[PDB]
């Protein structure tokens, strides 16, 4: 059929399971719509984009800060 077997949208398969401060980081981007477990994506200057499970607090407070200046 015309869709793939599971193509993925905008999620994320597995996080980060270590911190990763503001200043290192560019920008950040959201999951689609279409999966059931939202999650915070994080570009890096040098590294890949970087998931962080938006339940922790964590994420909301670089999220902020990102805002403010």
């Amino acid at each position: 059929a015309p869709m793939g077997s599971d193509p993925p949208t905008a999620c994320c398969a597995s996080y980060t399971a270590r911190k990763l401060p503001r200043n290192f980081v560019v920008d950040y981007y959201e999951t689609s719509s279409l999966c059931s477990q939202p999650a915070v994506v994080f570009q890096t200057k040098r590294s890949k984009q970087v998931c962080a499970d938006p339940s922790e607090s964590w994420v909301q407070e670089y999220v902020y800060d990102l805002e403010l200046n």
